[PDB]
């Protein structure tokens, strides 16, 4: 499949060089696969996601996304339009306020919540979290992450944005889950993503375009949006049977442009995350 001026980061997700606009992709889309957006929620009647997304649990008043940033990470896994994995099921788990902010305890009950539920949902190609969060280095919180990817969901978290050494954060620092940085559309890391050994793979991160509430789009930018580019990369993958939760993040590596990236910091990994498809 093509999709034609498609945004910026999923053409280059399917792409060997910067500076083209098509999306390539094998048809399969991910279907069969589910993707938690573990974030403020998704506007589930958003247009661009089909009836295929819906909220499955809140920690607060209510499971409505008052802030957008959920919707817009939802849409970059699996929107029509901005989606990495357009036939992907997109699962909601707001454990974000409307602010965006959100004590680690709750952070914490909702990665065990997707472990759990998992076993609730149909998801025969396989199980993916996307969480574009994270704050100061907590024991509790990368012990969480580990847990829920040693359940069998593939983990996908941001760096974070302190242009630091990711070390420093958390689920960030989580060994076993897939750390992701943030890059720009002339391949270069972006200004704000933080770096280091923890870093497992760079996505897309500076402007991107994607699902806002109100059934709008929006532009924005973090590695908060290259983390769900990584979570729908592993979905398509896991539905075309080329890899599997526990070795998605290697598979990821293993198959990413290689050298690419500029101002990548001496013993971080160059490394873009690439569909390897061929039309
Ligand atoms: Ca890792």
């Amino acid at each position: 499949a093509a999709q034609t001026n498609a945004p910026w980061g999923l053409a280059r997700i399917s792409s060997t060089s910067p500076g083209t606009s098509t999306y390539y992709y094998d048809e399969s889309a991910g279907q069969g696969s589910c993707v938690y957006v573990i974030d403020t929620g998704i506007e589930a009647s958003h247009p661009e996601f089909e009836g295929r997304a819906q909220m499955v649990k809140t920690y607060y008043y209510s499971s409505r996304d008052g802030n957008g940033h959920g919707t817009h990470c939802a849409g970059t896994v699996g929107s029509r339009t901005y989606g990495v994995a357009k036939k992907t099921q997109l699962f909601g788990v707001k454990v974000l306020d409307d602010n965006g902010s959100g004590q680690y305890s709750t952070i914490i009950a909702g990665m065990d919540f997707v472990a759990s539920d998992k076993n609730n949902r149909n998801c025969p190609k396989g199980v993916v979290a996307s969480l574009s969060l994270g704050g100061g280095y907590s024991s509790s919180v990368n012990s969480a992450a580990a847990r829920l990817q040693s359940s069998g969901v593939m983990v996908a978290v941001a760096a974070g944005n302190n242009n630091a050494d990711a070390r420093n954060y958390s689920p960030a620092s989580e060994p076993s889950v897939c750390t992701v940085g943030a890059s720009d559309r002339y391949d270069r890391r972006s200004s704000f993503s933080n770096y280091g050994s923890v870093l497992d793979i760079f996505g897309p991160g500076t402007s991107i375009l994607s699902t806002w509430i109100g059934g709008s789009t929006r532009s924005i930018s973090g590695t908060s949006m290259a983390t769900p580019h990584v979570a729908g990369l592993a979905a398509y993958l896991m539905t075309l049977g080329k890899t599997t939760a526990a070795s998605a993040c290697r598979y990821i590596a293993d198959t990413a442009n290689k050298g690419d990236l500029s101002n990548i910091p001496f013993g971080t990994v160059n490394l873009l995350a690439y569909n390897n498809y061929q039309a």
